[PDB]
């Protein structure tokens, strides 16, 4: 699945216009990126956490629920 | 940053109602989770890719742009 297909599937499921899903997804991605650039952690209950680690690289730690859904 | 703060910051930046950001974010997360559970890859240009690897665990590979934004 690419970003376009993600936007399309979400727009269908949520009953939202594609342009609005694109805006909101893009804003989510920008917000997460900006927070990582500032060295912050982004923890999303039920999904996982994004954080920068040591040079510095972004890392994703899947949460318990997600780890169980795929294993 | 937690999920609530993420929703709030995105809602402000996008000029969207919090309830709509919550719906769309939650639907994005569900869609990514469901795709991972089916063994699919979710590749988002300019951010990164989500995929399941070998037992099985979810993994995130940051893209070039993100790797550069934080390093």
């Amino acid at each position: 699945m690419n970003k376009k297909e993600l936007i399309d599937r979400v727009a269908k499921k949520a009953g939202a216009k594609k342009k609005d899903v694109k805006l909101i997804l893009d804003t989510i991605l920008e917000t997460i990126t900006e927070a990582l650039a500032k060295g912050e952690k982004i923890q999303i209950v039920g999904f996982g956490s994004f954080e920068v680690r040591k040079r510095k690289v972004p890392k994703f730690k899947p949460g318990k629920a997600l780890k169980e859904k795929v294993k």
